[PDB]
């Protein structure tokens, strides 16, 4: 009521913008936590403001940020007010010209939704897709994405171009590593070539991870893959040299490729949730077992080293556990399966030794089993869900750094937006959509094509 | 004649679809080995040759015309020995004929460490199907 | 009420086959693809038109792919709608030759709800237990 009157009152100022920068509706982005909370009463708002306001003014301002209130609710987490700002839909002709959710196919229970993309298309300096999919603090960007205009957007661009892209980077790493492969196990004018092609893939991804740190755990592989590369340069340089490492580096260099292929295993939906598990296992579960096992193992490797102190008597082979590593080696080795499980000699105290060396057996095994558990308990809820939200976030951020590798003018050919015409003399590109309700029963009144085909 | 033999074998399994307990059974069984663990075996599979490669590649020190003097020397052998650890029955030791020892072994402690929980992976994903695809798809 | 309305009406051709070959009951057939998504109406449907149409001619035609709309509700993964068609039984004495459910044995709570095989015994060139276990996607 309040607003009513105030927007009723001619002295007002709408567009007034505040020290911050920001406009009325910047303010409700702002604001718009939850649902839950607040029970949804601002998209009401909103909505009423704009009816009350007929013009583009509002949302075409720009926050002392640079920002749209659109663009605020992508650099925030709101998301159901989202859902409005671009499903809008207005059956009014007054001001039609504002709902960006149009449909003006409709036969049926079948019909045409075309969206908007003015500010999407990942044209004019950001887009709410390019700023979603590189925000951070914000758990929701799963949420943002499974709306239909982007989801659509991402999946016209891979079926256009981007899985080719993929496929085709993927074969190049492919050649690459193997090549690597059959040099290191081999050590005419072919090897030259194979070499010199090795040196510029590697040149390529080693500026593009370095220019992508310079822009800078989602983003681990671009430090792996600078670090293979770094070995790689370091492995050709002693390589030439008169030295005894080079091999060291080259090698390490190739089997951590081999690790990096999983990245690549990420393109496949299965798979894409596999590695996703790998990553979070590897992150969360096995670290904490990681560090407490290794405290142990110094621990009772301390302990058998000393108790094994006693003299060899002039004979290496007679003390075992005799070097602190030696004694750690044979801990692991244990720990696998294979150690040498035996009534030590020269000891003190074969009993405390047998008994420390089965303490420490029976802690691995416990600890063992409650990473499991804590396994299991993160998994049975965590595996499903964040697996695909994640994997299809890692997706998105790799389609678009596809994307800005092209320049403007292959884009300008592969761009998905459909130039359509609206009312008013009102032109805006859009993306086509067909889907189909077929519970609810509404009369379509508002349509803009009157042939209702494909043409 | 063999390779037949135990084909057929194998094929018993089929007839094991009789019975209704066996019948969920064996359908478990083209499920996990469909789905689950062809990831498993691929992905495992491309470690083995990455690592296996290296320690060839290490191990590739002049033998001192003794070939007992140089484990991993051929890359079959070498693999054999990488699934003979992960079994658990592989020869670890301190390599001779070998130029850097250290790496080797860290080499080696990093692929059974992602063979580890490689596995445990697997049994994640298995577990998540399980929950609820085991009982009715069966 | 419109349907009543052009059933009512002389002119109607009931048993008219599409471009497809298929007829009105196929068309259903395609169309009810859930019954989360439709709430069931389609069933009312079918059940309204046989009641207004007397005869087997319906479900005796095939389309030009020769598939009855059983046959067709087979080809397809129409399954609420098969329970009806199968399910079947009428009180109607006039329209009682219909009903493939029938019910000639009850002395309480117990009864022989007896149901029919003409074409899904397995026996004239294809059957809805064959075409179903046989079919994919």
């Amino acid at each position: 009521e309040i607003v009513q009157l105030l927007m009723e009152h001619e002295q007002t100022d709408i567009t007034s913008r505040d020290s911050r920068g920001n406009n009325i509706l910047h303010a409700l982005v702002t604001v718009a936590e939850d649902f839950k909370t607040q029970n949804d009463f601002v998209k009401r708002m909103y909505d009423m403001i704009l009816l009350r306001s007929g013009n583009w003014e509002l949302e075409t301002t720009r926050n002392n940020d640079g920002l749209t209130p659109l663009q605020l609710a992508a650099k925030m987490g709101k998301a159901e007010i989202l859902k409005y700002i671009l499903s809008r839909e207005i059956k009014e002709k007054r001001l039609r010209s504002l709902s960006r959710k149009f449909t003006d196919w409709a036969y049926g229970p079948v019909s045409s939704s075309l969206y908007d993309l003015t500010n999407v298309d990942t044209t004019t300096d950001n887009s709410v897709l390019e700023i979603t999919v590189y925000n951070t603090n914000i758990d929701n960007r799963h949420e943002m994405l499974t709306l239909e205009p982007l989801h659509t957007l991402l999946h016209m661009k891979w079926k256009k171009f981007a899985k080719h892209m993929f496929f085709l980077s993927f074969c190049f790493y492919f050649f690459y590593n193997i090549t690597l492969t059959l040099v290191s196990y081999y050590r005419g004018w072919l090897q030259l070539l194979g070499r010199m092609f090795v040196l510029i893939w590697a040149m390529c991804i080693s500026v593009k991870e370095g220019i992508a740190i310079f822009l800078l755990s989602d983003a681990w592989f671009h430090f792996v893959f600078f670090i293979q590369a770094v070995l790689v340069i370091l492995s050709v340089f002693l390589y030439l040299f008169a030295y005894k490492e080079y091999l060291a580096c080259l090698v390490l260099a190739m089997a951590l490729g081999w690790a990096n292929m999983l990245y690549y295993t990420r393109g496949f939906q299965s798979m894409g949730m596999y590695s996703v598990m790998i990553q979070k296992v590897i992150l969360h579960d096995v670290l904490k077992f990681l560090f407490v096992y290794i405290v142990f193992l110094l621990g009772f490797g301390v302990a058998l080293a000393s108790l094994i102190e006693k003299c060899p008597k002039d004979n290496k082979d007679c003390s075992s556990y005799g070097s602190f590593s030696d004694a750690v080696l044979e801990l692991f080795k244990l720990t696998i399966g294979l150690g040498d499980l035996n009534i030590q000699q020269n000891s003190k105290y074969p009993i405390l030794f047998l008994f420390l060396l089965i303490t420490y057996v029976i802690l691995t095994f416990v600890l063992l089993l409650n990473m499991l558990i804590a396994l299991m308990g993160e998994t049975v809820e965590n595996v499903s869900k964040e697996s695909e939200r994640i994997w299809r976030l890692q997706r998105a951020r790799t389609i678009l750094e596809f994307e800005k590798m092209l320049p403007e003018w292959l884009r300008s050919r592969f761009r998905m937006g459909e130039l359509c015409k609206v009312a008013e003399d009102d032109f805006r590109l859009c993306l086509r959509i067909n889907e189909v309700k077929w519970t609810e029963w509404k009369t379509h009144v508002s349509f803009l094509n009157e042939d209702p085909g494909p043409v």
